[PDB]
């Protein structure tokens, strides 16, 4: 795949996504933001998941809404603005994060097993 | 403004926005480009616009179709991928550009000038 089909494959993936918002932060293991400007969703489940999954990208003032129904669903949410953009431009949803993603992920998902 | 209503307000200008893609692109002067990624409309006309104005945003594969319509209508694009991100994190659509953005965007339109 060149960029020009990454693209499209982005958009399409978003698109065909039929998921509220709520339901995508309730789904999600942890969210991933940049205030004000993105937020991330990340799956990750031992043995169901072989890697984290993208979930979700919301931005601009719907960040708010995702730290709203994130306390009220028990999702964590750390500030990560380099993952964050990464993920925003470069992931797809409902799909496996890009190989680059790999180590920031990991130290994620590594202090979400702390907590 | 603080950081949150700045993101409520460039939600809202995107949403109440009525205009197609071939139409944003038409009433630009210059599309600044991050390739693949992002697409972002200015529009300046000496004794019209006191500052050049953000027209648009667009991302992924509608990028594409942006540098399709740009090419059909005549409207230059430039590929700046660090002044593309800034405005699109930061602008307004249908507003003036932000103050941090002056001297970049001048630049693009020096160049367009020569154009």
């Amino acid at each position: 795949g060149s960029p020009e089909i990454k693209s499209k494959r982005r958009q399409f993936h978003q698109e065909i996504q039929s998921r509220n918002m709520r339901e995508n932060v309730k789904r999600s293991s942890v969210v991933v933001a940049a205030a004000t400007h993105i937020a991330i969703g990340i799956l990750y489940k031992r043995g169901e998941t072989p890697l984290p999954l993208v979930t979700f990208k919301y931005t601009d003032a719907q960040v708010q809404t995702v730290r709203k129904i994130a306390e009220e669903e028990g999702v964590p949410i750390l500030q990560r603005i380099p993952l964050a953009r990464a993920l925003y431009w470069d992931a797809l949803v409902d799909h496996y994060i890009p190989a680059e993603q790999i180590e920031a992920t990991a130290e994620v998902l590594r202090w979400l097993e702390r907590q």
